[PDB]
RNA sequence: ACAU
DNA sequence: CGATGT
């Protein structure tokens, strides 16, 4: 429908899928970056973008924001909503950092609560979403 | 089949 | 072409 452009958007940004990894947050309305992860060293795609929203959410929780959170991951989005990230990436030496940091966005889901709006951003009528890393 |  | 996910 409307682009609520009183939000947050975020979005993953990587080098591989699994490899490394990154996310950030941006005003929908001005672009301008809010905040933006140092790189993971090895993660997934849908882990970062669990990351992302979760992150997203202790943001505005923080700031004492009602602003609605894009994303344009159908995974993500559920994955928050079930507070449950059901990724198959090995959990080993290499993968503890982002499984580390998932379990305990997942701990956070688990001790707060929020009132934010998780919304999908509607790439196919919208294009990128503005979070976007301009990779593809 | 759809979302990344 | 490879990959992650519902
Ligand atoms: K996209
Ligand atoms: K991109
Ligand atoms: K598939
Ligand atoms: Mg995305
Ligand atoms: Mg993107």
């Amino acid at each position: 429908e409307e682009i609520i452009w009183e939000s947050l958007s975020v979005d993953v940004g990587s080098q591989g899928n699994p490899g490394i990894v990154e996310y950030k947050g941006v005003d929908t309305k001005t672009g301008e970056v809010l905040f933006e992860r140092e790189p993971i060293p090895i993660g997934t795609n849908n882990m970062g973008e669990f990351l992302a929203i979760v992150h997203g959410l202790r943001y505005l929780k923080e700031r004492n924001s009602r602003k609605p959170i894009y994303s344009d991951s159908q995974t993500a989005i559920k994955w928050v909503k079930d507070k449950k990230a059901k990724s198959t990436l090995v959990r080993n030496e290499e993968t503890a950092l982002i499984w580390k940091l998932v379990d305990e966005a997942e701990e956070w889901l688990n001790t707060h609560t929020y009132e934010t709006p998780i919304l999908k951003w509607q790439t196919d009528k919208w294009g990128e979403i503005k979070a976007d890393y301009g990779r593809k």
